[PDB]
DNA sequence: ATCAATATCCCGAGTACATGCACAGGATGTATATATCTGACACGTGCCTGGAGACTAGGGAGTAATCCCCTTGGCGGTTAAAACGCGGGGGACAGCGCGTACGTGCGTTTAAGCGGTGCTAGAGCTGTCTACGACCAATTGAGCGGCCTCGGCACCGG
């Protein structure tokens, strides 16, 4: 009745008390900034 | 130096809502054991508070003259008090509903720990240099003086 039943967390708040869903946008673009992009490179910035 | 007219207190009776006690229970006070650092105790230290001396003089203690504010007494005008009648709004009972407190679930946010390092503090002697003492020349103001003009009374004229 489902695809799946064995679906498996993506880094969610299970074990920690950080956010359920998942990062915060802010906290992805900041830990997507620390990518080597190079000068040319394009990105979401 | 008393008697009427009120007002207040005392006592008795019908009455009722709030005090005081028992019940079920639940969650916070208690007993046991562990970790640990805050504070008692000792030590030296050196800042500074307490004691006395002598000299200067600003300030206080004593006296005398006196004009002024304080206080008592007296009187006129009136602003409030006491009590009457008139009039309105405070005061005593039912129906809604929207606020306030629990209950449940989530994540953002401060505490804690450990290096890192400019950063506020203290004594250094630093040097300027405003600001406290002393002297001196500016205006402001009141207490006086000189002189002139005005007005009332005594003397002579008709």
């Amino acid at each position: 009745k489902d695809p799946n039943f064995v679906h498996s967390g993506h880094g969610g708040a299970v074990a920690g008390k950080k956010n359920r869903t998942w990062k915060n946008l802010k906290q992805i673009l900041a830990s997507e900034r620390a990518l080597p992009w190079q000068l040319n490179d394009p990105n979401y910035f």
